[PDB]
């Protein structure tokens, strides 16, 4: 038999769907992310692509209901700057914030079940020790 | 600034976006290949996916509209077993047939515009001489 694997492939397909994304084509998401006193924000997105990344977002959108188009979703008690880093992250792979943000990054990854993140801000705070 | 990169993530939410496939869970379309005298077959996906893996379904399914759900969409000239080794292709970066298949494979590889298999395919039947 013949047999190929292609080992770039699911970084290169991450870079078009993270362009997807900032183009706002084949969202099927909106998540208004409203906190405390600071301004409210919006970020499009794809449900298949946050489900890859996070548990929580998978079982918040795999319900028995086929959906029609674009659901909105209200997040709460995520600041919208940890919230895109974390969005971020689920279409690139990588996040980045500075020394006093690791905190409220690790709470959204917390939150949002990422356990890549959660254990790699995990690993910061006790370094700085 | 703090920053982080999981190698292995596009990997493993690739593998998380290739089970909701084989669940039939958040596909937003599914291709009805119908091929000559071949019967009819199903396959449901994500058109994020497709159009990550694939320039021709990125195109196909990036339009104007918002489109309401699940859509339907009708493949001609095409084999079921090969659509089904690109789609598994686009979900697994990997991709496996039969020697006597590699041509009909390339055939809709380059249909599709998936420039990794079709260079793949051309390699094969090249060595084969």
């Amino acid at each position: 038999t013949f047999s190929y694997t292609l080992e770039d492939h699911t970084k290169q397909a991450f870079g078009i769907m993270n362009e997807l994304r900032l183009s706002q084509q084949l969202c099927d998401v909106t998540l208004q992310v409203k906190y405390q006193d600071a301004p409210a924000a919006q970020f499009m997105a794809h449900k298949a692509v946050l489900a890859s990344s996070s548990p929580v977002f998978k079982a918040m959108f795999t319900n028995g209901l086929r959906e029609q188009g674009m659901e909105v979703v209200s997040i709460e008690g995520i600041h919208p700057k940890v919230m895109e880093r974390l969005i971020e992250f689920a279409y690139t792979a990588s996040i980045s914030m500075g020394e006093k943000c690791v905190l409220h990054v690790m709470n959204g990854a917390v939150m949002y079940q990422i356990d890549s993140v959660v254990r790699a801000c995990a690993d910061f705070l006790v370094q700085q020790l």
